[PDB]
């Protein structure tokens, strides 16, 4: 079950989730990517950010040499972080995610977000220490460095994530633009089901790949307490009591009629084989209306912190 | 089961494929040739490209001197290749191929590619950075060339691949034209029918030629691993269970039943010789409806590199 990128490539639209904080030792990543290959997940989503490259590579390079899996059967992506965005920066940050997994090409790579941060070295060993420095780059030019990359054979597909519509326009819009990005990827799920932006993706052949599709880890660092716990919804639950199945699961087939490619994270053996068997049932149509109503417009990436960034998605 | 070809030729409409990776050990395409003539397939498809004309033409050679069949029963295709376009080096591209193949003249030459490639002897000729030279030619002079080849009695019928409608025009228009191709070899299956195209071809008595007819040898290199295996397609599995047969001999079956002449390729003896009973049952008109209803524009081969080629027949 993949879908046809607007490149040719073809992405599975079920993918794992990686991401664990870092309080959670690495070598769980390492355990789990393996766990979730042994469930059937075959798109793996990790980024130079979550600081597991290695550990997710390595539990890839294991199922490849012990035979579960070819190489040419993972599809995987990782994300250009925000101090990568300056043009000459794009292709050694590939490098570099590269050698840490130890692939020769990744399936994907997106830049990670429009908000572009200060590269390179400080100079003084305090001065800027603790700060958040913003960068200005035109992401087009940034766009340009990745294109290279995806004819360097180092990425068989590129997209972008946490673009809004008009960020998106600006590079589909650029002048002798080679690649459109292939996908999205965006927070998405039925608290904030992301229709219109979906319908503007679906239109230039984008595919909205969602992330916290299962109302996300509700990290204390970040995410408000208060806020509704997604999979305790009760038209979640009561269509999971009806299909004979869970929550997380109505959840997520919900995203894959809707035509969105869905990732989920679990560090959970058993959820892990949970999720696996969102391909083993459908929604109605009228169950589906009834998702679609839960919109609340809830982000629980509350990225409050980053509201002044010229380049805020929610701005 | 042949078609009469509008040089008063006769095809026969099954061909063996006979190209195999490089992997594959040498010595095979002369045994396979062989089980496939044995088999009853008639009609051969090679090319100087497949670096297995030797093999091809003992096995052909064999099978005339030992009486299975004569020379004049046999159709043999070979090709030319792109970086010999040029009109000067057609004629001793097609010498060396009939000197290797061991055969005094081809029933079939082909242009290979409209994209033509740098002359000289690398098969890709690649610059500096690892990037595939083009070239310019005007294949108006390349066919030309080809129709003096014809002249020549080195191949009794000459034609085109992968050449899109208006590459087939620009032959057809072109002045002083003295041979229409009499084929063109394309991509051709129920993911990609070519309807359009074929209607084309009939239209101007060109017989569409189709390979990657059971859906390609999906070679990393050129096809996305995760693109959908056209032979587990489940109308083409119900179509084999209600007739008894296979997926394969559905895909076989459907393309000469719309007059498009089909190329099977197997190295296994089981298959190469179920894929002769083709001529043994026939699809019904419903059936062919299904099978047409399965288009979904996807031409496995795929190269981001040969994709910005000026004479690229999908751009
Ligand atoms: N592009 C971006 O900026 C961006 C942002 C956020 C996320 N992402 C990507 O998207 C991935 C997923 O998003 P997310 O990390 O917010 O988490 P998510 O997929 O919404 O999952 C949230 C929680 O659901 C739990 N869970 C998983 N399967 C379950 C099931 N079947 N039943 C009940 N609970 C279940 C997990 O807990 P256990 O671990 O305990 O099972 C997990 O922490 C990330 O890991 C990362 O790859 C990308
Ligand atoms: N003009 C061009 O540019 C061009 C491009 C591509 C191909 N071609 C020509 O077309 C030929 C055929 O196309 P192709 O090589 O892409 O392969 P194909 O005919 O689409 O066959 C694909 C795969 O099907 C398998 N197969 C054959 N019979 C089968 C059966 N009865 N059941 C299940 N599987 C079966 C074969 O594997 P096994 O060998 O293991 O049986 C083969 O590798 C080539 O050999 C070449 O002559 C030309
Ligand atoms: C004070 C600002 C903190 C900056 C650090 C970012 C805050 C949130 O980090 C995450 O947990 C996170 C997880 C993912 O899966 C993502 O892709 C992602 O983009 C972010």
């Amino acid at each position: 079950q993949c879908v046809k990128l607007n490149d040719g490539h073809f992405m599975p639209v079920l993918g794992f989730g990686t991401y664990a904080p870092p309080e959670v030792p690495r070598s769980k990543a390492l355990e789990v990517t393996k766990l979730a290959i042994e469930a059937g997940f075959r798109h793996i989503d990790s980024a130079h950010l979550y600081n597991n490259e290695e550990q997710v590579g390595l539990a890839i390079r294991s199922k490849i040499a012990d035979g579960s899996v070819k190489r040419e059967d993972i599809f995987y992506t990782s994300k250009l972080w925000s101090t990568f965005h300056r043009p000459e920066l794009v292709r050694p940050a590939l490098e570099n995610s590269l050698k840490k997994a130890q692939l020769d090409y990744v399936d994907l790579y997106l830049i990670h977000s429009p908000m572009s941060l200060k590269p390179g070295e400080e100079l003084s060993p305090t001065d800027e220490n603790g700060k958040v420095i913003f960068d200005i780059v035109d992401l087009c030019t940034t766009w340009e460095a990745m294109e290279k990359c995806k004819d360097a054979g180092l990425a068989k597909s590129i997209g972008v994530s946490n673009f809004n519509r008009r960020q998106l326009e600006m590079i589909l819009n650029k002048p002798g633009l080679k690649y459109k990005p292939v996908c999205n990827q965006v927070e998405c799920h039925p608290y904030f089901n992301r229709s219109k932006l979906l319908d503007f993706c679906k239109s230039k052949d984008i595919v909205l790949v969602a992330y916290s599709a299962l109302g996300s880890q509700r990290d204390k660092r970040w995410v408000d307490p208060n806020s509704p716990v997604l999979l305790e919804d009760p038209v979640l639950c009561a269509l999971a009591k009806k299909h004979k199945r869970t929550p997380a699961l109505i959840a997520l087939r919900y995203q894959l009629q809707r035509g969105v490619v869905v990732l989920a994270k679990s560090y959970n053996e058993q959820r892990i084989r949970q999720n696996v068997q969102v391909f083993e049932f459908q929604l109605t149509a009228e169950d589906m209306k009834a998702i679609d109503g839960l919109d609340r417009n809830l982000h629980y990436f509350n990225s409050d912190s980053f509201a002044s960034h010229p380049n805020y998605p929610y701005s």
